[PDB]
């Protein structure tokens, strides 16, 4: 019976926005310290919350109703201060005119952003429906669309230019609402593996940080290898991967409280739920 | 519509054998420009010949079986030179006492599972019963008098169960060599023939950045060996043995080896005997 020690099974965001932190991981040799699983945000909360990986990106709204059940890395975290290109409202009208127009989203923390805003910045109260990120077809269909990752960063700088249409950046909305940054998800460790494995969690953690570091002063190089796969252009997405925000502390976190605050009553979770971050080794 | 071009879609082995040329993939940053899938060479090769992959590992059988649609990578393959360390004959008899007995065959593998019926057969001349079972060498030892098994199981069996419970474990690659003096190939890395004609330079570019990569996991195996040792049951020693014993090359007297073994089996395993191996061509150059 092999009882050897095991690699955290660690999730990681397949779009763009986490494209550079997967350089990180691999420049780095993490990638050989994890049992890695790409897949979308929204699938990789689902296997963290069910107990399919140990460790792993959650979007901000899934971390909250889990919040008793998770542990949160400190200084790490996908986020915007002002404009966040990769999630938008897609419309042919001003948005004072969506009261009771069509809406169309997206297959969950940046369509409740959408909705606040809409609802309680702009006052108009649309008849919303779920459909897959087609912007071509839901334009057909509605009056404007949501859209997050890779979809909304195409409509905001090519189909959206192309095609004439009004791109609002809900992380410049936001801002404009609040002054307040943004953060759209956070990584955690399920709370059993941190207890079972508090020293692997630190490691993932500190690794997480370093391949973080390393994303951000080559950011080019990763620009300009991403270009040959993407309609993209490298300044495009060197752009987009130095306005994405990746810090988490302070100011994110009174960001996260207060959009916590806004729509916890109205998406499953309190209004003051409260935030366990991992606690970093005490010295002597 | 997005009509960018798109990476090509490239399996890889999950087993150790492959764990150093992961490294070097990860390290050149190459697996970026890569849309890898991992699993057990059986699958991968499936994946490929099906159209699930464009680029991948092929264990030797499968890839003289397909060889008119798949393109060899040269200079690179999963081999030996004697030993292979993780393809084996665990068996708690001498092997001339297996005739008439039961023997079973680890479900991940073609090409060991074929050379060892070749050696039991054409070499030692015992016949066994054998039957097909996912490798679990302690089920494997209750039911049966051997076992075949690849990948981290025949590794586990060789350097630990083996010695630990007095089992004669028996390394293919040696054998193989005993009977000929060849070196073997177990796997190489091709494209399908479709997805090589279609996108010949990406095609060239996953075959040079397969060889950088396994330039560089050679060079640092030490270290490739140390952090893999900290989740095996296997110390930096002796992966680090384990990585080395290990033969990559792909070139003449490597593929005699795959000549020599498609004639002795094809007639047995479905392919003719004097398959083309066909290899991509590097390009020429004129300043
Ligand atoms: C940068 C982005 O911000 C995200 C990332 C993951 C999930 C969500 C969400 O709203 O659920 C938002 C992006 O989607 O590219
Ligand atoms: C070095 C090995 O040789 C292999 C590799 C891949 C497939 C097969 C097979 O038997 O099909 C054998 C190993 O398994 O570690």
């Amino acid at each position: 019976v092999d009882n050897s020690r095991t690699r955290p099974r660690v999730g990681h965001i397949q779009f763009l926005n986490c494209l550079p932190l997967y350089w990180g991981l691999a420049r780095t040799g993490t990638l050989l310290d994890f049992e890695l699983t790409k897949d979308t945000p929204e699938k990789l909360s689902e296997q963290l919350v069910r107990g399919d990986l140990d460790i792993g990106p959650v979007t901000l709204v899934e971390f909250l109703k889990n919040a008793d059940d998770l542990v949160a890395f400190p200084d790490i975290a996908v986020g915007c201060d002002g404009p966040v290109m990769s999630c938008v409202i897609v419309s042919q009208v001003p948005l004072d005119r969506l009261d009771g127009a069509r809406v169309a989203l997206g297959s969950r923390t940046s369509v409740r952003l959408a909705q606040l805003l809409l609802s309680e910045r702009f006052g108009v109260q649309p008849d919303y429906y779920t459909c897959p990120p087609d912007l071509s077809l839901m334009m057909q269909e509605a009056d404007a669309a949501v859209l997050i990752g890779d979809a909304a960063l195409r409509a905001n700088m090519i189909d959206g230019p192309r095609y004439g249409l009004d791109v609002h950046d809900l992380g410049a909305l936001w801002k404009e609402w609040t002054g307040l940054p943004f953060v759209f998800a956070v990584w955690a460790a399920r709370r059993d593996y941190a207890e079972r494995e508090p020293v692997i969690t630190r490691k993932v953690h500190e690794a997480f940080l370093a391949s973080r570091n390393l994303s951000l002063e080559e950011v080019e190089k990763v620009a300009e290898q991403a270009a040959r796969w993407e309609a993209f252009d490298e300044d495009t997405l060197a752009k987009y991967f130095t306005t994405l925000d990746f810090r988490f502390g302070a100011p994110q976190l009174e960001a996260v409280t207060e959009f916590a605050r806004r729509v916890g009553p109205t998406t499953g979770f309190p209004a003051d739920v409260k935030v366990e971050l991992l606690k970093p080794l005490e010295h002597h």
